[PDB]
């Protein structure tokens, strides 16, 4: 078996989806414009029916850590070289695939971005940046990107994180782990459900159903409340259990994954960057089931969050 739910497009389905994305790229100026933001969820209804059925049904299954869609064609010649920085990463070659990711995303919920992250962009970029190999951000490489809940610090964090692989020639693995429910004892579990952790006022790591908890943790940034040694020991145990159950998902060129940000943490294995124009490159997007949950952080009329 596999801990994620997987769908493979037929060449015909893939072609139709790509064709729809190209039409959108033709008619709208940008993915993040107010117009396409509002229309994309409706335009997505024109995607291949088998895909729409998968996305509607798989989202409601209780078990998977992510929804994975394989088989979108990507032409390296048409795509062009991997950008050196996210600033200049909205290349014409990657433009139709950015529109494609937002269409798929519209089947799962409401897309949004952060004012403090990549200039408030909704479709963002994951690529190695020279000089930043050993950082704690997605533009790292030689240092493994440790497992984490996306934007764990915030209550406005995404329900789903979407990743579309534009290229990944060396097969660098994304990492994933669910709640280690098969090994967490009930005392530790109880403590993880209490507001005794920092990620700043204290908050909980686990919430909701005890037989299927939601997760809010960051391998690097999580800490116990000052002096709380029971909270500390629970977090220590959780680290070692997550470290031991961490598994690999390789997003090959054209693969899209929608990681369940409440069920699973994720990261990326260390890799040696090339810096020759064909480095691993993903497009990325935050999705929430309910945009109104974060109405505090609404900058204004935009879909870009910014609290104080
Ligand atoms: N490294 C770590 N444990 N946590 C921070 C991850 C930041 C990543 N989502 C980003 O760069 O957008
Ligand atoms: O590179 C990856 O596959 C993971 C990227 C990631 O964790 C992120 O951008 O939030
Ligand atoms: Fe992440």
């Amino acid at each position: 078996v596999r801990p994620w739910s997987e769908f493979r497009l037929t060449p015909a389905e893939a072609a139709a989806a790509a064709a729809l994305a190209a039409r959108c790229a033709q008619r709208y100026d940008e993915t993040d414009g107010p117009e396409f933001l509002l229309d994309a969820p409706v335009i997505a209804h024109e995607l291949p029916r088998r895909l729409r059925t998968f996305m509607a049904r798989a989202r409601l299954d209780a078990w998977p850590h992510a929804l994975v869609v394989r088989g979108n064609p990507v032409d390296d010649a048409a795509l062009g070289s991997t950008p050196v920085h996210w600033r200049t990463a909205r290349t014409p070659g990657s433009r139709p695939l950015s529109f494609l990711l937002m269409l798929y995303a519209g089947l799962l919920g409401d897309v949004f971005g952060w004012a403090t992250q990549q200039d408030g962009r909704v479709v963002t970029d994951v690529l190695p940046i020279k000089g930043g190999e050993h950082t704690l951000v997605s533009s790292s490489s030689r240092q493994e990107l440790g497992w984490h809940t996306e934007d764990a610090f915030s209550p406005y964090r995404a329900d789903y994180v979407g990743l579309l692989s534009l290229r990944n020639p060396d097969g660098v693995a994304t990492t994933l782990a669910g709640v280690p429910l098969d090994d967490l004892d009930e005392r530790t579990l109880d403590v993880l459900f209490q507001e005794r952790f920092l990620i700043p006022e204290p908050v909980a790591i686990l919430t909701g159903h005890r037989a299927a908890p939601h997760l809010r943790v960051d391998g690097d940034f999580s800490a116990p409340a000052e002096g709380d040694e029971e909270a500390a020991a629970a977090l220590g145990t959780l680290r070692k259990l997550i470290d031991a159950s961490l598994y690999e998902l390789v997003l090959d060129q054209g693969d899209v994954a929608f990681i369940d940000n409440r069920r699973a943490v994720h990261g990326r294995r260390a890799f040696q960057p090339r810096y020759d124009g064909r480095d691993r490159w993903l497009k990325r997007i935050n999705i929430t089931r309910d945009l109104h949950r974060s109405r505090k952080a609404w900058a204004g009329d935009s879909r870009v969050l910014g609290q104080r």
